[PDB]
DNA sequence: GGATGTCACCGGATTGTCGAAAGAGTCATATGACACATCC
DNA sequence: GGATGTCACCGGATTGTCGAAGAGTCATATGACACATCC
C-alpha cells in the first residue's frame, strides 16, 4: 500500500521526538537538497493486552497520511523537520513505497544529529 | 442401463434351462398374448470369496422379451449357447420396442414367477 | 491383459444399504461455511 | 461499529517466514495415485 520509506524511530520513553532546528531528516542518496523536509508522524499499538513503544514514521512534505498539511501545520502526532536549504512543496516525484517492490531504507541520520532521551540512531 | 424386467432363474442344478412348447414366459399383468414370446439368457460371474480363491456362482438365467435386450437382433429359434427360447400359444412373433428393457434406476425388478403346472428342470424352482 | 470401479460379501451385484446433488479405496490438499479477533 | 484477517510474538507487523500465497476451525469435496474387479 503506502510507507515511510525509511523504517521507524522507536519511542522507548515517554518524551516525544523533536529536532533541533536543522536536524532530523532521514538520509537518502537518491534525494536532492530541495526535497530535505518533511514529517515524523507517530503510530502505536496494543498487543495479554499491552501498548507497544510508539513508532514515529517520516515522510517527505506532501505525501503519506498528512500529504494535506504544509510545512508547520500543529497536529499531535506530527513533527516536522527539513534541512536549510529545502524547498516548501509537495515531494510527487518522491511519494510513498510500496512494501511489496520496495524494502524500506534503514533510517540512519548524519552523524552528531542530537535525539531526545528514548530514541537511538 | 438396460436390464430384464425380472429377477432371474438360478440354476442350482447341472442342467441348463429348458421348457416345454408353450411354457416359461414370465408372468406380467401389464403384457398382452401377442407380445408373450421371448428368450432367457445366462450369465454367470466368478468372485473371491472370504476363502480368497475364485469361485463361480450358480448361472441366472433372465428372461427378455423377443427383440429386447442382448439379443434383440436374434430372429425366434435362433441357437446360440445360452440362449433358449419361449413362447406363449398365441403369440406374435415381432419386435417388442414397446415394451423393451428395464432401467434398475426407475423400476424394479419383477419377481418371477410362472403359472401354477409349468414344467421346470430340476436345478430349478418358480 | 486392458479398461473401470474402489460399499456389501452374493441373498438381489441385472441389488440392497446408508444416506442422498449419490455413490462407495487411500491420502493429501482445496473449498466453503462459520466463528471470533483485529484494524480502522 | 463495520469491514477484514485468522501465522510470528514485536526485532522489522509500514516485516519476516515457510513454502508458494497467505496464515482461525471443521466438515466435506477433489484429484492424483494405487490395487481390485469386470469384460
Ligand atoms: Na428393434
Amino acid at each position: 500500500n503506502t510507507a515511510s520509506w525509511f523504517t521507524a524511530l522507536t519511542q522507548h520513553g515517554k518524551e516525544d521526538l523533536k529536532f533541533p532546528r536543522g536536524q532530523g531528516v532521514p538520509i537518502n542518496t537518491n534525494s536532492s537538497p530541495d526535497d530535505q523536509i518533511g514529517y515524523y508522524r507517530r503510530a502505536t499499538r496494543r498487543i495479554k493486552m499491552k501498548d507497544l513503544s510508539p513508532r514515529w514514521y517520516f515522510y517527505y512534505l506532501g505525501t503519506g497520511p498528512e500529504a494535506g498539511l504544509p510545512y508547520g501545520a500543529n497536529k499531535d502526532g506530527i513533527i516536522w523537520v527539513a534541512t536549510e536549504g529545502a524547498l516548501n512543496t509537495p515531494k510527487d516525484h518522491i511519494g510513498t513505497r510500496n512494501p511489496a517492490n520496495n524494502a524500506a531504507i534503514v533510517l540512519q541520520l548524519p552523524q552528531g544529529t542530537t535525539l531526545p532521551k528514548g530514541f537511538y540512531a
